[PDB]
């Protein structure tokens, strides 16, 4: 076993339709090597370089991009669908770039996996293609993400009480954005979908979280209270335990909350003197003087007997910010997307050692 596949150009279109076109994310050999179809291709592609047939290697690396494509248009709003094909497109990717002959991606590979390089094809073009197909898929992943939670956010930040005492259906609460996040992060778990890959799909959905939440707050007179400052910032404490659980604490997710938890800090600060006014100036430093000030408005107190933040005092505040050539910004962009990168990921994975299950049902690809 040298770890190629064999197969004839006429069930190239077969090859294609069950691994990719209607193979099932959820099925029992995928989910117990993955991501396999992506090594299973690959194994193709090393047979037709060692038979020298640039014809077939051609036909298959387009036929395997035009699939996959054609599976983000079908079931395009499926997180499971698009996680799947993101991870294995990943995989083909890294595959093509550890396996490619050039010494600078076999740096992690054991002798045997030297012996499956390429010798004939230079596939640097496809591998430019299929990263750009990656981040098409990535871009469409975080969107589904946040079309799945934005119902969940406001209604479990904030219009449901959690902590009190310590002074299509809306019924979504903390645990439900918890459990969702826990869906989320298991499901690109058993896809193996890389590590750093993970943690920007992280990075991404604490972002949402945090920017739907303090928009509303912005929005909303009736959510800038003490008490609801309260519960904003231990709802964070919980999602910064869950990265703790996840182990996700370097992924920069923590970072994106900073903006809401300065705003749920500022709700519950002292709003009176000027050492409170230079205490918020201080703390403040990751919200825009028109945040700052449009919460010291909107702050409600907690009965008649408190009085509203003064006007003096909030200009005080905008002196005192002078100093800072700030951002205009006052509601934040929700479906802002940042910039994803794609590092280099080689298998451990003996390609020679693989079988093929009967369940995908490719029974004309031969062992070489």
């Amino acid at each position: 076993f040298q770890g190629m596949l064999e197969y004839k150009k006429e069930d190239e279109q077969k090859l294609v339709k069950n691994l990719i076109l209607e193979l099932k994310p959820r099925g029992v050999a995928v989910n117990l090597i993955p991501g396999l179809p992506a090594y299973i291709l690959f194994m193709c592609v090393r047979h037709a370089d060692y038979l020298n047939d640039d014809q077939k290697v051609r036909s298959l690396l387009t036929s395997t991009i035009n699939s996959i494509k054609k599976v983000l248009k079908k079931r395009g709003d499926d997180f499971e669908t698009v996680s799947f094909w993101l991870s294995n497109t990943c995989r083909f990717l890294h595959c093509l770039k550890q396996y490619s002959g050039e010494e600078g991606f076999m740096k992690h590979n054991t002798s045997r996996q030297n012996e499956h390089c390429l010798t004939n094809f230079d596939l640097a073009e496809y591998r430019q293609v299929l990263s750009d197909l990656a981040i098409q898929i990535y871009q469409q992943l975080v969107r589904v993400l946040e079309n799945i939670l934005q119902p969940m956010i406001v209604s479990g930040m904030l219009e449901h009480e959690t902590i009190q005492g310590v002074s299509d259906e809306g019924t979504y609460t903390l645990d439900s954005i918890l459990r969702q996040l826990n869906s989320f992060h298991s499901v690109m778990c058993q896809h193996g979908m890389d590590p750093e890959l993970i943690k920007q799909v992280v990075k991404q959905m604490f972002y949402i979280i945090g920017a739907i939440t303090l928009n509303n707050l912005l929005l909303r007179k009736d959510m800038c209270s003490w008490s609801k400052g309260m519960q904003i910032r231990y709802n964070v404490s919980q999602l910064e335990e869950w990265l703790r659980d996840k182990n996700l604490m370097n992924s920069g997710a923590k970072e994106t909350l900073e903006p809401l938890i300065q705003a749920a800090q500022l709700l519950q600060v002292k709003k009176k003197t000027d050492d409170d006014a230079e205490a918020i100036c201080s703390m403040c430093n990751a919200l825009t003087t028109a945040q700052i000030v449009k919460v010291l408005n909107l702050y409600t107190p907690v009965n008649e007997f408190e009085e509203r933040v003064s006007v003096s005092f909030i200009r005080t505040i905008q002196m005192r910010l002078r100093d800072r050539k700030d951002s205009p910004q006052l509601l934040m962009d929700a479906k802002h997307i940042f910039p994803v990168t794609f590092p280099f990921n080689p298998s451990s994975l003996a390609l020679e050692t693989i079988q093929i299950p009967a369940s995908l049902g490719l029974g004309f690809i031969s062992r070489v």
